[PDB]
């Protein structure tokens, strides 16, 4: 005798021993990603090329 | 004697000897993959084509 089993209901494991089909189907996917940057350019010049009398001294 | 056979019933294997035919089927298949990556660049200068007078001794 293996006990009551139900008419209707859909065949379940239910005791141990019962058997269960596993689909193995696993899609797991992560990902990150970051960056900075920074930037400093300067460029400074003066430049007399012909100077006055008056302003020679300075 | 075999015994009571259904006769609607599906034929299966009920006791031990009886046989059985298994449609080998197998297809699997598992993949994993991963990957990391870091980079840092810097680049700095400071130069000083003309010195001023008062800015020489600094």
């Amino acid at each position: 005798n293996y006990g009551y089993q139900p008419l209707f209901e859909d065949r379940r494991p239910r005791n141990i021993g019962d058997t269960l089909t596993i689909v193995l189907q696993e899609n797991v996917s992560a990902s990150k990603s970051s960056s900075a940057n920074a930037s400093r350019d300067g460029k400074t010049s003066f430049g007399f090329d012909t100077v006055p009398r008056y302003l020679q001294g300075l």
